[PDB]
């Protein structure tokens, strides 16, 4: 029999996941099936989100070959029959203060940074870049996290070695490049492109550098459409796109300029929204969502 989920303490809340405590050197991962839109948690939440994200990094946690915090299996005895499918036993580890990211194009807060400046957290570039145009080689672009209602403040390396110290600056800058480069190169020869990408690391009693939270899921990064990719304009959003058409379209009734917590969506754009979760997932790791674990 499963334990229930209120024998754990919950210990964090993120906008789409949850954190509870296990027991004193394990924790248990929730991924839910809400979804942010436009930095709005939205009202509706897609079926099957958790699952279908929880087995997208449970792919790439095994496509790569670093050490990451998962503790057992997605059918672990320890998981609640609740969140069966959408949520990871974990070695608890000592985090490090540090949002590693990624970016292999230029857009989001990494162009606006270089259309500001002509740099990206320290990084200077080539004249000439404009949306969505290809890094190459890709950058690691640091964040550190802010108040709760704010956007990730970008920074460069020397802040990262301010905060975890030179050597292991130096580590997750090549550890972040080279996972990154490994998962977009395969996601491409798959048809989708992984724009960018967010980790956080620990390190455990040895002090080894490991791998952390959710991995490569269009929560973390930004999926594209390979075949539709043109550089110099804004990339449809594999998975948000519909949702993101419809709340500034005509029938949401919504002013995005507002502010204003938006509508409640659609179930069609829900619906819609869980095939296209489930389409790059069976793309980019050949397997059927069919056969992922579930209540
Ligand atoms: N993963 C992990 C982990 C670990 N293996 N050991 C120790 N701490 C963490 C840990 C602590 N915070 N976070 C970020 C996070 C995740 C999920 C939430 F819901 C949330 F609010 C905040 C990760």
């Amino acid at each position: 029999m499963r334990p229930s989920l209120s024998d754990y303490q919950h210990v964090a809340s993120g906008k789409v996941r949850e954190l509870y405590r296990v027991d004193d050197e394990h924790l248990l991962f929730v991924a839910t099936d809400r979804i942010s839109a436009f930095d709005f948690v939205l009202d509706t939440p897609i079926p099957d989100k958790g699952r279908i994200l929880t087995a997208m990094s449970v792919f790439f946690f095994g496509l790569l070959t670093v050490p990451n915090h998962l503790a057992g299996p997605p059918d672990d005895p320890r998981i609640p029959e609740e969140v069966l499918g959408r949520a990871l036993l974990v070695r608890r580890l000592d985090m490090l203060p540090v949002e590693c990211v990624a970016r292999g194009y230029l857009t989001g807060s990494g162009l606006l940074d270089y259309q500001r400046t002509g740099a990206v957290c320290g990084h200077v570039l080539p004249q000439g870049l404009g949306e969505a145009s290809r890094l190459d080689p890709p950058l690691f672009t640091p964040a550190t996290k802010a108040d709760i209602g704010e956007h990730d403040m970008n920074v460069d390396f020397a802040a990262v070695v301010g905060l975890v110290g030179a050597v292991r600056a130096n580590q997750l800058r090549d550890e972040t490049i080279k996972i990154y480069t490994r998962a977009a190169a395969h996601a491409l020869h798959k048809g989708i492109i992984l724009a960018d990408t967010k980790f956080e690391f620990g390190v455990d009693i040895e002090g080894n550098l490991v791998l952390a939270d959710e991995v490569f899921t269009p929560d973390s990064s930004r999926y594209w459409d390979a075949a539709h990719y043109q550089p110099g304009v804004v990339q449809d959003s594999f998975d948000k796109q519909f949702v993101r058409n419809w709340l500034t379209g005509p029938e949401s009734g919504w002013d995005r300029a507002s502010d204003t917590p938006p509508p409640p969506l659609p179930d069609e754009v829900a619906v819609a929204t869980r095939e296209r979760y489930i389409e790059a997932y069976e793309r980019i790791s050949g397997l059927s969502f069919s056969d992922w674990i579930g209540p």
